[PDB]
C-alpha cells in the first residue's frame, strides 16, 4: 500500500479510472501527460485505489468512485496498491 | 459546426488540447508545424472539439478527452466549432 | 538522485533550508508539519538540493538558494539527493 | 504591543500558528484547551507574533516561524500585538 498526495488543477487530477460493479476494484486507467498525477510521478495504471481522502473505495462501483474522486478536496490523499492482475481481469 | 478529418501519423495528430472539469469544453490549444492538423489547414486553436469519431466531448473532463483523442482510430473525424470565448475563459 | 514535485501554497513550500558558502551544498533543514513538503512525504532533512526547476544549486551560497527557492514557479520541481554526512558536516 | 511569557511543556506551548510568505505576518491560529497558552490566559488567535525570545518574526515566512517557535527556549517570551484584520486577510488567501 502506498500514499500519494495530488493537488487538483482546473484540468483535474491528471488521470482516469475504470471500475466494475461493487467490490471489483477501482483502477487508474490512464495518466494524462503534464497533469498532477504525471508530474507527481508516483501514480501508475495498475494501481488499485483503496482510499480517497479516507473514503474507502474497496466496495465501490465505477460510477460511485468517479463521483467521489471528482468531488474530492483540493489536497487529494490517495491510498493505492499496485494490482496488475486485477486491472487486467477487470478489462472486459 | 465544422467537420475536419485528420489521419494519425506516428508523431500523433499534430495538435494539443486543453480542457477543464466536465462540461467546461475541450479546446485545441496548439497546432504543431508540419503535423497532420497543420498540414490539413482547418483546425485552429480556438476550436472546441464537440465530437471525436462521434464520441461526444461536451461533458468530458480534460483527462478523459486526452485519452479519447489519443485512442481514436484511423481517419479521425473531428466535429469542432470555433469558440474563442470560453477558450479565453478556460485559461483562468 | 530523486525527483520531488511540490506545489507552492501561501504558507510556502513547507520546508526551510540551510547552506554555507558557494559549493558547500544546500540542505533541507526542517519540514513544517502540514505543509506541501510534509504532506508530499518525500522530502527529508538530509536531502541536498541539486536543482530547483532545473536551476542548479551545486555552486550556490545559502542566500542565493533561498532567493531561488523563494522565487521558484508554482509547480516546483526539486532534484534532491540524501546526504546526511554532508548535512551533518555543514553543522 | 503585549508581552506574554509561556513555559514549554512536553505537549508544546499550547497553540498553533499560521503565516504566509516573508513579511506577511505570523498569527496564532489556535489555542489548545489545557495547554500553556490557554492556562496563561493572554494569547489570542488574532495576535500577530512580533518576537519570540527577541527573535524577530516580522520578516519571517510561515515555515521559518514554525521552526523558530518550536526550538525556542523553555521560558518562551513572546512579543505579540493583536491584529484581527491582518489575521483575517491571511485566512482569505
Amino acid at each position: 500500500s502506498r500514499r500519494i498526495t495530488l493537488n487538483r488543477r482546473p484540468s483535474g487530477l491528471g488521470f482516469n479510472i475504470v471500475g466494475g460493479d461493487n467490490a471489483q476494484g477501482i483502477y487508474v486507467s490512464f495518466i494524462s501527460y503534464g497533469g498532477p498525477a504525471e508530474e507527481d510521478g508516483r501514480l501508475q495504471p495498475g494501481d488499485k485505489i483503496l482510499q480517497v481522502n479516507s473514503a474507502d473505495l474497496s466496495e465501490a462501483s465505477h460510477d460511485e468512485a468517479v463521483e467521489i474522486i471528482k468531488k474530492a478536496k483540493s489536497p487529494v490523499n490517495l491510498a493505492v496498491v499496485h494490482d496488475p492482475e486485477g486491472f487486467g481481469r477487470l478489462k472486459s
